[PDB]
């Protein structure tokens, strides 16, 4: 992305993954500018893919560093930094 968005790409999201679930855990790892999660509109259950925006690429970098392929809600997710 080459931008100060700090957006990370999370894959394999847990079914019980939400904007708050992702924001809370990723917040702990680093600042969260914004959070977005793709889920079922009829089941309201995460589909295994979501987007998370950080304050700065540096913050985005820490989260993927501490979460890439790491058990999120008991299910490993892959955080590929959109920007960094």
């Amino acid at each position: 992305m080459s931008s100060e968005e700090g957006k990370l790409f999370v894959g394999g999201l847990n079914f019980n993954t939400d904007e708050q679930a992702l924001e809370d855990h990723f917040s702990s790892f680093g600042p969260i500018s914004e959070v977005v999660v793709v889920k079922d509109r009829e089941t309201q259950r995460s589909r295994g893919f979501g987007f998370i925006t950080f304050t700065n690429p540096e913050h985005a970098s820490v989260a993927m560093r501490a979460m890439n392929g790491e058990s999120l809600d008991g299910r490993q997710i892959r955080v590929d930094h959109a920007g960094k």
